[PDB]
């Protein structure tokens, strides 16, 4: 069934509020995060990153009602977060915009 359940709607609102979220100058952080470059583009990635993640590895099993519950998706961003302030150094724009929305996740997820 395609059809999203009681729960499976909870966790998109948590979905939607991290792609969704700008800053104070109205940029879109989550942008650089639906996607993460293929294992050909981006080989040393996969050699460091041990469980690569993005949003739409994330919606997509949110949409298959595979996520038990709430908790176990929000783990899911965390690791893509954490890999991302990982792999790029502290300087870099998407270190920066990591924090933030790993931020804006668990005050969404607090505040539900
Ligand atoms: C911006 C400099 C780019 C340098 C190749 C890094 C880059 C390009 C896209 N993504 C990343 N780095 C990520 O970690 C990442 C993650 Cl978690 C999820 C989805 C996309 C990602």
């Amino acid at each position: 069934s395609k059809y999203m359940t009681p729960m499976q709607q909870k966790l998109n609102e948590v979905y939607e509020a991290v792609k969704n979220y700008t800053d104070k100058r109205g940029r879109r952080l989550s942008a650089i995060f639906l996607r993460l470059p293929s294992r050909s583009e981006l080989p040393d990635y996969y050699l460091t990153i041990k469980k690569p993640m993005d949003m739409e590895k994330i919606r997509s099993h949110m949409m298959a009602n595979k996520y038990q519950d709430i908790d176990s998706m929000v783990e899911d961003f965390v690791m893509m977060f954490n890999n991302a302030c990982t792999y790029n150094e502290p300087e870099s724009l998407i270190y920066k915009d990591a924090l933030v929305l790993h931020k804006v996740l668990l005050e969404t997820r607090r505040d539900l």
